[PDB]
């Protein structure tokens, strides 16, 4: 499978999810409780509730070094005061929700954190060198910079010369319309030519320039949980590195091409980036095995998946736009296609390297993104999600706060669409 | 009045807001007609309809010297082709919409359009010379950068405590609750002591943090439409600059005391947020003549407000809590109080520099949000707007989308509230 | 005033409203319950919820009878099973709900209960025969039947036809444009003309055809919670007896020719037919408290109101439009005239036989409709209401099931929306 | 197939689909036009249109008796006077819409137009001497009417003994909820034993009960445009005969058994009858081609379907759960299975009395419901349909009537669910 089990540093992640109501003593209370325990308050961060007026939520910036207190502070706070604590640990300790970044700032922590010698041009001294390097790029970037710009060398863009070759002479027939329609803008726009190589930076600034998505540098593949968490935050986690020149149609690790040309382009539609971004939100908080699920759904429908359309049935896989081989075998009449239903899409196991035998095909992606928040109703977690677009935190909602917020939210849309009734 | 009308550049601002279908031709008609008559392509840009998958949506950056072959553009997009053309001047001349930006960068196009010797301290060198140093900073601030941090001297930083030992200990009784727990937060983490002054970068962030709201330098004062539509995108255009030590509780132009003491508190309330943002809304396309009234409302509402809160009447205004005297004969049996109707609120006339006679009460800021929608639904403009927050771009609405739109997104809430519903 | 307080029987209404979920035992519990206790099954019907397919309702049509074994069936409800139970009585004695109908047959249950020698012709054998054989018609009709015709004698006729003479040649300009298209109609079709009188039965049929609204025959006059709730279920209970041919233009007590050419034109038209409906439905579960207050509105509105109609103010009361002196006196500079809003509305103290010194004035009857609903939310009652057109019964909602109702209900109709908007 | 061509009356029917605008002369214009050419007034209603205040809508009651003049007044009506008038003919002439009943009350018309040797107890003169009694029985039946009750035979009693005995002891693991959740209830208040007849009439009532939904009697079976346009009504036509004491389990022509264990339980559910209702609507004026593909749906859905349960898949058709043989076969592993999918279900072929060797299974009523609707909007008709509750009248709407009626509809909704939000 393509489930990549995760990992933790030393120090760790040790958050706390609590609100709290403007109680007699409560913001100098929670504050003066911590500093007295040695913990930084440029790492205890509060800001309002936007729900309950009299509230604030707390975020708690921490690591396992607070530990010689961190039990003490938890006890004061669920008992002594009575506020709902929820931890988050990235060790998966005893019964501890795992942890996951709680702003778009927080992806730095655990960015880093990805990747045998069979690799293409493996004994290649120079593609390693080459490899390193950008791995290095990765290592650096801070979330708000912009990414740093690489000239890349010749023998790599006649690698991407000859996959853009056979893939585009074969898009127009093979791939989803919505890609037909993005691609032509990206060739225009961004340098999307067989004969040059896009910058990173500009790719993502026009996915902003569509739909909000960004791309943010990684050095290889991570974890299950980090990857569709970022997916959460619309931010796509997008590789450096080009294939060898040797073989430059089997990569084993996503390269450059196939972000390029497996996902980016449908990452420019919103209904598409959505549909990915509900299963990105719905990743974070969710057990191991839940994720090995969503690793499984990914693949049969990010990575490899259909969709219907009228007349026909088109790929919207991200490996199937990026795999001229298998970009063949889609749409023969070989591999198996039946209506996408995620009872057994979860339950349906599948190859890493061989030609996925059966697909699963879609209606439109607003369908599978119904599908997607079903069945998110079915991991279990304490709590509910949903995502800021302004703030760019992700709201962790309770059973009061989901109602307000919904409630007002659709009020607003009432109001606005009861406008459009008059003309 | 403080109502200002508006200006324009020698360079101008022609926008033509158009869609187009995917067609064979159609996007290659556009496309070609721009470098057939020459114009230039680092301005037509061209994205997809975020709503019917089958459209492109055009935002044209353009400016007069299109008008040596705009004619020929307009023409063949309104019937060689069959677009509906929408074209912004703001010349404003025949067949114009009044110009507004539609882009969250289009605010830096349009933010040196702003501004006398009975000042206190007209001929002092020293205030002179740091009032053009303030201009300066605001001259080359683009939208994206860090705001630049500013050492304040002295008498400015006890200028600043003297207004905030007074109406500090004052706000209390008078500000909304929502001005009276937020300011607790702001004195403790932006800095906003009577020691210190906090820099409109860090204050920024935490109202990003809260609302998506932003701070922005801007020199003087902007015409009502400019800083309006700011304010629709949930940016505040926002002063650097103090007052003179000589009159603490008299400045004739808003500053820095007036903007973090009377407005931004406020805007850290993600309610009155949506309250401003939607009056925003309303400004952009509107003509002067009801911008006039647009004006007034911002005045009564925003400004010199007062709200039902429960028991009393208290005071959100941002020249209520920060003018010490109006604040004092706000409250009191002097003034008269009208229930906020937005049939006289707006239709009233008013001075700038005045204790007010008259003020008008809100029942909460999300009715008074409600209202101004309402009378918004009244002015006429050939569409309506509302903001995509990812993007940071306004949805300009025409009739057909708007349905769908709100429609499928509000499926999808009442989809999540009815499974929500068992428990 | 007008306001009538609410009386019992000497059986009384004892209802218990009540759903259960599908479990084993639970509508067995129920059914055991009653016929342990030996309660009829004549009057206890069970139904499925038409909302939770796991759910069955119960519309228990019980009396002071099962006082004798009430307590024990309560009890086993409330906490053997665990069944949220609302008990309706007309005793309105401790923790009981003011009782209301909730079949459109319960209607005839409280039709009886209604009604002076200063009345022009009260020594007259020949009126008073009249009036008690009126009066006896009215007592033994059951909805559903046809409403018997009845043969009018002479000195009625022209009674009818002085009245109709003087207030036709008025209506023109002084009734709502939504009277002056209808009664066109209704002379023609049911025989509104001044030498005939038509029967209720085709003035109803006529209504239902329209409106869904019905006319009942009733003897004297009905409690206001009676009457309202009959309104409520878009019936009408009417008046079958004409007024003394002594003074045609005075009537104390409604007659023929008020309902007829008072009330009926106007329930002719849908928008107002919705909003006398949302009164009578708030009107259910409403202590007498604010049915004072409703009853003042349905005074002030249906009867006495007037209506912002363009370029006019225009009457639509059903009083104005009977009483042809007050018609007049209603439009001139005499009276007083007041924005429609129920903060001061309901809260206005009146008399009945009085030229009305001050009038109230809506814009349309649609936005009266949303006014009267929204003072509804605040009437404390411990659910809402819905009416079920087809099955004619009132949906009593709790909190859970409101949303999924209206929300997937919606869901359908932004669907067939989403779909006509492509033409 | 189960398609039944549709056929006509001599005299025929002759309708015309009209609004008007009280333009000058208008409702005079029409009547005197009319009775001129000795249209009867009794069969030319107009009522007030529901949407546009100063329009009415023109039902005409005619047949081909008025042809010597029907041209003319077409002729003056939609090109003279300038009224958009659709004809509906049931002689299909030339592309004339296919007629069909307007209101509930229209049925009456064509309500007797229904059906060999082969049939079970053919040279027995008592069944068939039965048979036109029943035949009879539905000639006789007007609507509003209460269904005449017939004391049925007792060998007629023991054949629904019989299939009774069987099917009763066989739905508990076969049936689907929402029948197991019916049936009891049926039992214990309509007379649904295994021992006793109910009544037709009861059981329309208590399907009134629940949804409003009725029981005409029919002699046989209809065309397919008569039918499902009577299911549009919620008027189910239903048999009063049953089965020969010879064979009680094979009937060629549906029985009294039929109806009362396939169809009548599930018309208990407002889902199901929602669901079969939309079809309904959608048939009339429909193409007779389209009235073939309809009735390959309901067989393959009504008749004989299967719905989606969690964690089984049961059926809700009504040959399914009237068959014994076949309630056998069906969740037995010989037959097909795919989820349902109209784009091919329509171009579905299949048997009449052979076991249909594949079925098609739903999630829920309510998603059959969206794609009925899908498909609906499929059907080539100039015009709109929706259904009105309470004047139980088809509303033909246009492109400007559906707009202003959904509009406001779901502001109501809008409204009422905006209060639920406030808890
Ligand atoms: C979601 C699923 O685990 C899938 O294999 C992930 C794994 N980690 C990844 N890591 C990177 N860098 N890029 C990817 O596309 C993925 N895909
Ligand atoms: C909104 C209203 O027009 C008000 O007068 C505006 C005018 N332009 C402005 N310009 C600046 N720089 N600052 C302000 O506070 C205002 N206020
Ligand atoms: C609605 C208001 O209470 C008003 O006084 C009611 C009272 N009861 C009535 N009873 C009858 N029979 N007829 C009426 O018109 C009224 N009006
Ligand atoms: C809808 C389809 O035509 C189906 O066969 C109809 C035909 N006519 C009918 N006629 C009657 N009386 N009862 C039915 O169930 C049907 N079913």
């Amino acid at each position: 499978t393509s489930y990549i089990e995760d990992n933790c540093n030393q120090n760790g992640a040790i958050s706390l999810i609590f609100s709290l109501k403007e109680e007699v003593g409560a913001l100098a209370k929670v504050l003066r409780l911590f500093e007295e325990n040695d913990v930084n308050l440029t790492h205890i961060e509060s800001r309002p509730s936007r729900l309950k007026k009299d509230e604030y939520e707390f975020f708690t910036h921490l690591d396992k070094r607070s530990l010689p207190a961190l039990t003490n502070i938890i006890k004061i706070l669920r008992h002594d005061i009575g506020a709902t604590v929820h931890e988050l640990s990235r060790d998966k300790k005893k019964d501890t929700v795992p942890w996951f970044p709680r702003t778009i700032q927080e992806l730095d922590r655990f960015a880093n954190q990805i990747l045998d010698a069979d690799h293409p041009g493996f004994k290649d001294p120079v593609y390693r060198a080459r490899r390193k390097q950008f791995a290095d790029i990765a290592y650096n970037y801070r979330h708000g910079q912009p990414i740093p710009r690489v000239e890349y060398m010749e023998e790599e863009k006649k690698t991407w010369g000859t996959v853009f070759k056979t893939l585009k002479s074969l898009y127009k027939t093979h791939a989803c319309y919505e890609y037909n329609h993005i691609f032509p803008l990206l060739e225009k726009y961004c340098g999307f030519h067989e004969d040059n190589i896009p910058q990173l930076e500009d790719v993502s600034q026009f996915l902003q320039t569509c739909t909000g998505f960004r791309l943010r540098p990684v050095a290889g593949l991570l974890s299950s949980r980090d990857f569709l968490g970022g997916l959460a935050f619309r931010v796509f986690h997008c590789t450096q590195y080009i294939r060898h020149g040797s073989k430059p149609m089997y990569t084993p690790e996503p390269d450059i091409c196939h972000e390029l040309l497996g996902h980016v382009p449908l990452f420019s539609d919103r209904s598409f980036a959505q549909f990915s971004q509900e299963i990105g939100l719905a990743s974070l908080g969710a057990p191991d095995e839940y994720i090995e699920k969503l690793a499984t759904i990914y693949w049969f429908t990010v990575e490899f998946g259909l969709c219907k359309q009228g007349d026909s049935i088109k790929a919207y896989g991200a490996g199937l736009l990026s795999s001229f081989g298998e970009l063949q075998y889609c749409l023969s009449e070989k591999p198996k296609l039946l209506p996408l239903e995620l009872e057994k899409t979860a339950i349906q196991n599948y190859t890493v390297t061989e030609f996925q035998p059966l697909y699963y095909v879609a209606e439109s992606f607003n369908d599978a993104k119904e599908k997607v928040r079903n069945f998110a109703a079915t991991i279990p977690r304490p709590f509910s999600v949903r995502y800021d677009p302004y703030t760019q935190r992700i709201e962790v909602l309770d059973n009061t706060q989901q109602l307000k917020i919904l409630a007002d939210s659709i009020n607003s849309e009432i109001g606005i669409l009861c406008s459009a009734l008059q003309k």
